[PDB]
């Protein structure tokens, strides 16, 4: 037939300080021209063995070629496989050096680098979204013969293969075999369906790591389970539920009518919204300052002062933080969610989008938002590769009720009846839980640290855990901690909570 193209090297993969991640693999294509072949007959059986083929089948698909003048025989064998059906020295039979990848870290960091087809091309992650960037140009050159098959001259070999280019993500390795560590564990410990663990630099928007359960070995390229090839932090939405208070609250103090220290009366646990109830789980309060509405997740607290301040200043921070936005990732298949709007907000829906059951937003886009409330409300554009010059970035909160929010945040995690499993030993940490009922459950946490410097924001998510303890404060809190305490020391951030220096 017309043309054989020349396979490109594609592009090396790596974490941000250089260590591989998918690296490209020599592997060897047999091709036959059937015409030729049928002057060895003798030699097909050892040929078809040589390939593990069967010596009938073979025979068969080589007599139905008759006419081609070429046919492939097998794709992608070792190079040691390939030279051992070059050593039977039988006619007709050719071989192109082609590539295949090799993924160093496996499982660990699959979803984000991804995976290639059978032609080295990019089908999930990185490998599909940069594949432009990392496939380069394949080779030309004129295969003539004259009229038989045998290539008689190597004449014009003009613009051939260019090399595809290097590309160094935001991902730290290091942080990534903590991360997916510590949330497979979470998974084990809680008997749980999936999770997702996304970590980011507050300062640069940079994803450090990113790693979901169920996860894959994406060197075995057969069995291959589509459930456990999804990158659910990016792919997967759900109910953000409580995590989305922090900027209900933050649209609070920026409305001029709410201070930390004003009251709300959240008795008798419930509130009737016409034919609807918003219900707080423990129904044991009265008078709940802020930071209390916070620290007791309360439903009716929350949705109260959303009346007084009204939706719009809700959806408003929501929207610009990023929750049931393009992410402008660029990954094919990415999910941007729903953050419900209203020209006329009802009050039920003010109350539920404050509270955050209305909405679905994917574990990148709640770490995202988590990320421009740690840095004093500046949100920075979400990158998967390595970022050297940090764009300007957007002020979304202003940094005062950023700051504020952060210091409630820091009490959610630290004062009495808080979310305690949060805690950092060594560091001031902040956060928010979150519960989700879909009986079943999605348990989160989302926080940061430190609380003097923000540096990192978390997100930990598990999709339905199967044990007594559902709740986030329970089943992600400790991951966060976990995950957290690791990160900041592999940064070598210095530990805050020290005596007033
Ligand atoms: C925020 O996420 C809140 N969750 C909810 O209100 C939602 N469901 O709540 C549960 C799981 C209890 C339910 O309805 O069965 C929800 C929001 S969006 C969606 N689809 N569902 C808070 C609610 N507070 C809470 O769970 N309290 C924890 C708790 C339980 C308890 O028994 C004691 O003694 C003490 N505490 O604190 N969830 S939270 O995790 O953010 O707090």
């Amino acid at each position: 037939v017309r043309h054989i193209a020349i396979p490109a090297h594609r592009g090396l993969i790596t974490d941000r300080n250089g260590e591989p991640l998918a690296v490209s693999t020599p592997v060897t294509t047999l091709w036959a021209n059937p015409k030729e072949l049928m002057t060895a007959k003798e030699r097909w059986p050892q040929l078809a063995a040589a390939l593990g083929q069967d010596t009938k089948l073979f025979a068969d698909r080589i007599e139905q070629n008759a006419e081609r003048e070429f046919i492939y025989l097998v794709r992608g064998l070792t190079p040691e496989q390939g030279e051992g059906v070059i050593a039977l020295k039988v006619p007709g039979v050719y071989s192109i050096e082609e590539f295949r990848r090799f993924y160093p870290a496996g499982e660990v960091v699959a979803h984000a680098v991804g995976f290639t087809d059978v032609d080295d091309r990019g089908r999930e992650g990185i490998e599909l979204a940069f594949d432009e960037w990392l496939a380069g140009v394949p080779g030309k050159r004129q295969v003539l013969k004259d009229r038989r098959g045998r290539v008689i001259k190597d004449v014009q070999v003009t613009k051939n293969a260019k090399p595809g280019k290097t590309l160094a993500l935001s991902i730290d390795l290091r942080l990534q075999y903590l991360a997916h560590r510590e949330l497979r564990n979470a998974l084990l410990e809680n008997g749980a369906k999936a999770g997702s663990l996304v970590i980011m630099d507050v300062k640069t928007g940079e994803i450090l790591a990113m790693t979901n359960q169920p996860t894959y070995n994406p060197n075995n390229r057969r069995n291959l389970q589509p459930a456990a090839m999804r990158n659910r932090a990016m792919i997967d939405v759900f109910e953000p539920g409580s995590t989305v208070k922090p900027f209900s609250m933050s649209a609070a103090l920026a409305s001029g009518r709410w201070k930390p220290s004003d009251i709300v009366d959240v008795y008798p646990g419930t509130l009737q919204i016409g034919r609807y109830t918003i219900r707080d789980v423990s129904r044991n309060s009265r008078q709940l300052d802020l930071t209390g509405i916070l620290i007791k997740s309360s439903n009716v607290g929350i949705s109260k002062i959303a009346f007084d301040i009204g939706a719009e200043s809700i959806y408003s921070v929501m929207q610009q933080v990023g929750l049931g936005q393009d992410t402008g990732l660029g990954f094919p298949g990415e999910r941007v969610g729903n953050l419900p709007n209203h020209r006329k907000w009802p009050k039920a829906e003010t109350a539920t989008l404050a509270y955050g059951y209305g909405l679905s937003v994917t574990a990148i886009q709640l770490a995202h938002a988590y990320a421009a409330l740690a840095n004093d409300g500046k949100s920075v554009p979400l990158s998967m590769t390595r970022v050297d010059r940090v764009p300007d970035g957007v002020q979304v909160i202003s940094p005062e009720v950023a700051s504020t929010v952060q210091g409630m945040l820091q009490q959610v995690v630290e004062a009495q009846g808080g979310v305690f499993r949060a805690q950092v030993p060594g560091y001031h940490a902040a956060g928010k839980s979150g519960t989700a009922r879909k009986n079943a459950y999605r348990s989160l946490f989302a926080g940061f640290a430190p609380a003097t410097d923000p540096r990192i924001a978390m997100v930990v998510v598990i999709d339905e855990p199967s044990k007594a303890g559902y709740f986030g404060g329970l089943v992600s809190a400790p991951v966060f901690s976990k995950v957290m305490a690791g990160a900041l020391r592999l940064m070598n951030v210095p530990p805050d909570n020290l005596p007033t220096a």
